[PDB]
């Protein structure tokens, strides 16, 4: 056997933006409610259970670039 | 047997920006109830119960460039 | 058998920013409440119970770059 | 002349009640908004601009009797 | 001239009750907001401008007797 | 000229009650904002601005009994 491998990257990823101004994020309240018993849970679990969130992320540049490899073998 | 792995990158990730700016996160209240009996967790277990969370993010350049490798072999 | 193995990286993650500038983060208050008996836990586990948390997090620059390795044999 | 006036009340005005018992008031939130320049009042004037406002009134009798006179004479 | 004026009253205003009992009463919140430039206000004047306001009012026994008299002359 | 005037009470205003028992208040939070530039107030005037306001009231009896008179004369 021989095996060969290689992924060459001249990639790019890019942003130019001139301001990100005026951003208001402003929200009202909310009510909830949640009822059970029992709660298992096992192996990999995410769980969110009555959650009241908020969020407001304005990144100047989010260029995500994800990347995997898996050359597995028997 | 014989195995090469190379995975190059002259990979560029980026962000030109003028200015991050006027940025109002301005939540009103509110309300969460949460009731169970019984709560197993077991392995590999993330939860949140009854939360009530807010965030304000505003990195200046938020670039992630996530990467990952398995040469597994028997 | 013969392995090799040679990830290279001139890999660039970068921002330019001009300012962060003007960012009010300003939450209201809020209401939580969790009942239970019982909570068992085990193995590796992350749990949250009850909270009321607000955050800003303003990096000048967060440019985070994630990378693994594995190369397991038998 | 001669007046003469006598209203006579052997009025009742009455409740029985067991239980009052189980009242849940509960409201999510919301959100107002108002705008104006020039907000000019004179004489009796009652305002309200901009509420967000909750009651729960539970009286365990309410039996108002509202009453009026007025012999007026020239 | 003779006037003469005897409102008699043997009025009863009243109320049994056995138990007020369970009473939640349980507003999340919510966002208000006002704007304006002048504001003249004269003689009798009642206002709110901007309110968020909660209330839980449980007499038990709320037997109001509103009465009024005026023999004006001239 | 002759005036005579009289207004004659037995009047009565009651409650029973066994008990007022179980009372809860429990407002999550909230957020208010008012602009102005010039306020101007003359005369009687009442007012509220920019207020979040919470009130529990639990009488155990609010047999509130206004009257009034006036015999005016010229």
């Amino acid at each position: 056997v021989q095996i060969v491998y290689k992924p060459v990257d001249l990639s790019k990823v890019t942003s130019k933006c001139g301001s990100l101004g005026n951003i208001h994020h402003k929200p009202g309240g909310g009510q909830v409610e949640v009822k059970s018993e029992k709660l298992d849970f096992k192996d990999r679990v995410q769980s969110k259970i009555g959650s009241l969130d908020n969020i407001t992320h304005v990144p100047g540049g989010g260029n995500k670039k994800i990347e995997t490899h898996k050359l597995t073998f028997r």
